[PDB]
């Protein structure tokens, strides 16, 4: 029936060209390469190379062909996803990508010398929907860092494995207040909030805490490869061998944990310490990031995959904690002016989150005083002022 | 002459569709990545919107468009290439490929228990040759490290860098004739090749002495980069952070090279011994593992970009030594079966070199207890055959 229909849409004829097929099928935002039509693709393929015509569509065989990508398809065509009009959402974009390429900012990275090598130039924006409609510009296939962004994905991930309360037991959910750089404890000898580097250090502390490092690395890498859905996650081994030999506030914070006896019975703080220098040395690209803030931004399901990925209490006290202390000093003003969870890295990644409606990535090597992107927040700034 | 190239190439017809254009390059084996036609892939996408025909190439375009890969083009479409009948020599492949399936094997990884997770029926194999003609079937997209391959790349580094007098000042060039884990010496307190374990901490110890392994890793990895042609490689942190808290050999060979006075001055064991161990978890597919064995088997040409990355000479000893021991104690009978310069590794890969001719990857997970692949050792036997 969803054949016919689209020969309705379609000007009066039985068959349609493939090339002309595929056409306002990506209009629609759905791209080529989802796996939930994997099976459309290859099934396509097998009709078009053993062909030899073109011009070719077919009523029968798209009928007994797909039997669970029908709603999916009827879903697309029908405008009834979460934005329609997507060539003028798009366009939106671009114009607000252009405007916000006016700015220049500064101040790429001081330590971390591997960071410092990035051209302050680069700039990209990445965009996944909850249904699965993406759409990235500028820069968005050169990898980067993920520093401070995988805090709270790591947070999920003690959280949907231990329970809140046990992972809440060793540290607090307000607001510090001050830098992340910066260390000190609350009332309780607790870190303040995951976020900032004593409570990431702590929670890196919760996962796994019975088997080494490998197997460690191997689980969180494997659970993070079926969130993105099986897209581009390296480990940029370069910056890791930086930032081990250079972050020394890092092993400070660490040490003043390890004196305050605020860490699990059993556990070594170097070992723990090399872990969250490894989970900070993963690196994505913004399009393999826009499924990332996509799966959290749903209720815990992945927005390509459709997968069961994490607990809907998880994913709730995670887009909590970004929108209270997401973005360090900085956090009370974006909730004043953006209103949106997001999360913010030195690297210059922003995990800006929209809650039950789409995802987004924004990427700018140069940054703040108070280690955020400026071309970043103009954009974020820039977007809530427009829609 | 492109007139009457396109006269060759058509039958007669002025109308050439785009589906018979896109068809025999793969006939000819060029794939549509090639960044030497990166300005005629340009000049397809750019007439796959705008050609106001459909479908159509059109001749004067082709004449216009083309203005630096006239060489390139008309040597690939008058089958100037070293192998033609590339159908037959791909059937030839495959029927290779379904005789070494039979073989069983076994004994796939007792140490370094992250590598022991891989399927022991993994089974892939990637051709590429110098002018940029490749085939691969399988599991060629699966990622895999390469432990005891990168051994004659950071050799040919290393000689690149400093000069053969200079790299065999420290190390030997004579086959050892016993296992890569056995913990001796030659006469002169010396490793006796850069294959072994010993030879290639030594070879690891002499690349940017001043430098730390921050940028060591940039460096190499940049060259790695430019002989690999911009493809995938890596870099799989799960086999970085096993082989070392239970890598046991290595460290002994290191405190006994350290005891024997043969590594520069002025170095720390330790840190190379972490930079040795880095250098190996370098990952790669079975694909981009064929981009390299090429350059290699060219005067230090990448097949794909064109440019030059290795000198001459270093091509040349790197190619006598894999010859002559690079492949452990199995390496006489390799060289009296197939005598083919070719490298083993533990993770199963094998870096198979015709000179001048074609480079070689075959992937397989079980070893044989002299630490070489069973499918990979049968294919080669199979291939020397049967060519
Ligand atoms: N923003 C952070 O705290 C993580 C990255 C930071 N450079 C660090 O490791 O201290
Ligand atoms: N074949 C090998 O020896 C490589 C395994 C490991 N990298 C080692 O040096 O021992």
């Amino acid at each position: 029936l969803e054949d016919l229909l689209f020969y309705t849409i379609a000007e009066g004829q039985e068959k349609i060209p493939v090339h002309k097929f595929i056409t306002a099928l990506k209009s629609t935002g759905l791209r080529t390469s989802d796996p939930r039509l994997k099976e459309c693709m290859d099934m396509l393929r097998l009709t078009l190379q053993t062909t030899s015509d073109g011009v070719m569509l077919d009523k029968d065989l798209f009928k007994k062909c797909v039997q669970s990508n029908i709603v999916l398809l009827t879903q697309a065509f029908r405008r009834k996803f979460v934005i329609p009009d997507f060539m003028s959402f798009t366009s939106h974009i671009d114009e607000l990508y252009e405007s916000a390429k006016k700015q220049s900012g500064g101040k790429v990275a001081d330590y971390i010398p591997q960071l410092a090598k990035f051209s302050p130039d680069l700039w990209g924006v990445s965009v996944c929907t909850v249904d699965g409609q993406r759409h990235s510009t500028g820069d968005t296939k050169v990898p980067f860092c993920l520093q401070s962004c995988v805090k709270p994905l790591k947070y999920a991930i003690a959280v949907n494995d231990l329970g809140t309360e046990y992972v809440h037991r060793y540290v607090g959910k307000e607001p510090s207040g001050l830098r992340f750089n910066k260390l000190f404890l609350n009332e309780d000898d607790k870190p303040h909030n995951p976020m900032v580097n004593a409570g990431a250090i702590v929670v890196t502390s919760l996962i796994k805490q019975g088997v080494n490092n490998a197997e460690k690395f191997d689980y969180v890498m494997q659970f993070l490869n079926k969130m993105a859905g099986n897209e581009y996650v390296g480990f940029s081994n370069a910056t890791f061998q930086s930032e081990r030999e250079s972050g020394d506030r890092n092993f400070a914070i660490g040490y003043y944990l390890k004196e305050k006896k605020c860490f699990p019975e059993g556990t070594d703080m170097v070992g723990i310490l090399d872990f969250y220098f490894q989970l900070c040395s993963i690196e994505v690209t913004c399009e393999s990031a826009s499924v990332m803030a996509a799966t959290l931004a749903n209720g815990g399901f992945c927005p390509i995959t459709g997968e069961r990925v994490l607990s809907p209490e998880a994913v709730r006290n995670t887009l909590s904690l970004m929108h209270s202390c997401g973005m360090w000093d900085f956090s009370g003003q974006f909730a004043f002016h953006v209103g949106l969870p997001a999360k913010s890295g030195v690297a210059g990644g922003i995990l800006l989150v929209v809650p039950n409606v789409m995802g987004m990535m924004c990427w700018s090597p140069p940054l703040d005083k108070m280690g955020n992107s400026v071309k970043g927040i103009h954009f974020c700034h820039d977007l809530v002022s427009l829609c």
